[PDB]
């Protein structure tokens, strides 16, 4: 039921962010998380620089599209099947 | 089993955070999380701006309370789960 | 089957981060994750300060061995065992 529910959930999700504009679950053949930690610092010459921190997530696709997700959808609806809510309401 | 144990430790989790200061699983309706992208820009004046990423998450309940809960908990626990430890120890 | 294999998945992962270089899963005794906002500000001196925000998660052993995770590689997982794809590919 919840694998069912969080496959069309996704695949809704990354229809709305693109073949069709439509994104099916069957079509979903990977997913790819990247944290990227924050960097500050200063070369020896005395050019500053700040890297502010990145999460992303591509999910791929067989056809080989690659779409961009949203992390906190993904976080969200994590948490929500964990505690029994509605996915993606 | 999980789902109860996830409940209920999330509403152990709030209750602290926040009618009375106790929450119940039954009055947990919804789950709201957000992910910023960090940002920085200069305008075309000169003005210097750096928005940090953040990460929130909005806990909701049936009278319409809402409490933030703490994102890195959030997270450890559905690991917890996905590892078969315990959660909220 | 999806702690089974979730659990050798993050055994295999900090095998790599790293008694042996090697970890099992029966020794996996605890996740910590925190969650560290942002915060910007001017003392009242004028020295600025920034914090990037911070994502850590570690990962406890019964030998007492702390090991970090790849906070993107975990987040991968979890929506790659929501979505019912293969684990730590
Ligand atoms: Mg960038
Ligand atoms: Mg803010
Ligand atoms: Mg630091």
């Amino acid at each position: 039921g919840s694998v069912t529910a969080f496959r069309e959930a996704l695949a809704d999700h990354v229809s709305g962010r693109l073949r069709s504009m439509t994104v099916e679950a069957r079509e979903i053949s990977g997913i790819d998380v990247t944290w990227s930690e924050g960097d500050q610092g200063t070369s020896d010459y005395g050019d500053e620089y700040t890297h502010l921190p990145e999460l992303t997530v591509t999910v791929s696709l067989t056809d080989g599209t690659r779409v961009h997700a949203d992390p906190g959808w993904c976080i969200e609806n994590l948490l929500r099947q964990a505690c029994g809510l509605e996915v993606n309401p």
